C-alpha cells in the first residue's frame, strides 16, 4: 500500500501539577502527532514526545524534522519499515523522536494489512500483567511525601521517585517518603543523571536501607564508562536509560558490564525496529527491561504497551504520565484499571487513535 500523504500536528497539553526531574520542569506535554494516510484510504497514527534536556529535540524541531521525513516517505510503501526506516536515516540523523512517530505510525499501518493487534503483529502474546508505577516530581521532601500518601490512596502498588539532588536531600526524600507510605509498597528511583560518580555511589549505599528496586541513570550519560564501577559498589541494581538508547548503546553498556537492567523507550531507539534489537539483547544477557516513555499521550503509550508484551524479559513498566492531562484527547488505546494495572487494544493496528475533532482544533501542516 502506497502512502499518499501525511499530516503532522502540534498537540499540546497541559498538565495538571507540573513534571519535575532533575534536568528541569515542565508544564505541558508539548507533542507531535504524525497521520500516514495510504491510497487504500487506511491511516497510521503514531505520536512522540519531545523532551529538550534528552531527545535534545523540542515540539518545534520535531514539526519541522517530520517535513522533511514525510516527503521522503510519499510514493514508498507502508509496509517496508525497515527500507522506510533507513531512508529517513539517509534524510536526516539523530532525531529519533520524530522519528519513532513515523515509525509508530508504518508499524500501526503493517498490522492493520494484516488484520492483527500490534502486540500479535510482533510476534508477541498476552501471558502476564501490565502494572504501571506513578511518578512523584522531584521538590521538597514533605511535597513528596505527600504525593507518594495520595499515589497509594490512589491505588497505585509501585511508586517511582525522582532524585538527583544532593546526598542529604536525595535521602531525606526517600525516608520521609518511606515514613509516609510504608515498606511494602514496592519503590524504583531515577535521578535523571543527577549525581557525579561520587555522590552516587555514597547516596545508593545510604539508600540501600531502605529497600528501593532499581535506580534509573544515576550519572551522566557520558560517564557511563564510570558504570561498571557503581554497579559494583552498590547493591541496588541501576538501570540504565539515557545510557540507553539504540541497539549500539545496549550492546556496549552489556559488553562491560553497566547496569543490571535497561529502561527501554521508542523515542530513544527511533521506533520500534530498534527496540526490538535492543530487547533481544537484553534477553541474550537475562537482563531485565522496563518500558516507559516520556510525556506521550494514551497513544504512544499504547505503542510501549503492545512492544511490552513482545517478551518475557520486560517486566516493569512505567507507563504513567498520561494520567498527568488536564484532558484526554485519545480514542480506544490502552485502558487504566485499579492496581495501575494496563488493558492492551485487540483490535487490528495500533488499536488507538484521536477524538473527533480534537486534532481539527490543532495547529497542522500536510504533506501533500
Ligand atoms: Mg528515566
Amino acid at each position: 500500500m502506497i502512502i499518499t500523504q501525511v499530516e503532522l500536528y502540534k498537540s499540546p497539553v497541559k498538565l495538571k501539577e507540573p513534571f519535575k526531574i532533575s534536568l528541569g520542569i515542565l508544564t505541558h506535554a508539548n507533542n507531535v502527532i504524525v497521520r500516514i494516510h495510504t491510497a487504500s484510504g487506511h491511516i497510521g497514527y503514531g505520536e512522540c514526545s519531545p523532551f529538550m534536556t534528552i531527545h535534545g529535540e523540542s515540539m518545534d524541531t520535531a514539526f519541522i524534522v517530520g517535513q522533511y521525513l514525510a516527503k521522503g516517505l510519499i510514493g514508498t510503501s507502508c509496509l517496508d519499515i525497515v527500507s522506510n526506516s533507513l531512508l529517513m536515516d539517509a534524510i536526516i540523523y539523530g532525531n529519533s523522536c520524530i522519528k519513532s512517530a513515523f515509525n509508530i505510525a508504518l508499524y500501526d499501518l503493517a498490522a492493520q494489512h494484516a488484520g492483527l493487534p500490534l502486540y500479535a503483529f510482533l510476534g508477541g502474546k498476552k501471558d502476564k500483567i501490565i502494572q504501571t508505577d506513578y511518578t512523584v516530581s522531584i521538590d521538597e521532601p514533605h511535597k513528596m511525601a505527600a504525593d507518594a500518601v495520595q499515589i497509594k490512596k490512589n491505588g497505585f502498588e509501585i511508586i517511582k521517585v525522582k532524585v538527583g539532588g544532593s546526598k542529604e536531600l536525595d535521602v531525606e526524600r526517600i525516608r520521609m517518603i518511606r515514613e509516609a507510605a510504608g515498606d511494602s509498597i514496592t519503590l524504583r528511583i531515577d535521578a535523571n543523571q543527577g549525581w557525579s560518580v561520587e555522590t552516587a555511589i555514597e547516596t545508593l549505599t545510604l539508600l540501600e536501607p531502605y529497600n528501593i528496586q532499581h535506580c534509573e541513570e544515576p550519572v551522566s550519560r557520558n560517564l557511563y564508562t564510570a558504570l561498571p564501577k557503581i554497579r559494583q559498589a552498590c547493591r541496588i541494581p541501576i538501570m540504565a536509560d539515557e545510557s540507553c538508547c539504540n541497539s549500539f548503546d545496549a550492546e556496549r553498556l552489556i559488553q562491560i558490564q553497566a547496569c543490571d537492567s535497561f529502561n527501554l523507550k521508542l523515542s530513544k531507539s527511533a521506533g520500534i525496529t530498534n527496540a526490538l534489537n535492543i530487547i533481544r539483547l537484553a534477553e541474550q544477557a537475562h537482563m531485565p527491561v522496563q518500558v516507559g516513555g516520556f510525556l506521550e499521550s494514551r497513544l504512544g503509550f499504547t505503542a510501549a504497551a503492545h512492544v511490552a508484551l513482545v517478551s518475557k524479559t520486560i517486566c516493569y513498566y512505567d507507563f504513567d504520565t498520561p494520567l498527568m492531562f488536564e484532558a484526554d484527547p485519545v480514542r480506544g488505546g490502552i485502558v487504566y484499571q485499579q492496581r495501575g494495572i494496563i488493558e492492551v487494544p485487540e483490535t487490528a493496528g495500533l488499536g488507538a487513535g484521536y477524538q473527533k475533532d480534537y486534532l481539527s482544533g490543532l495547529e497542522k501542516i500536510c504533506i501533500n
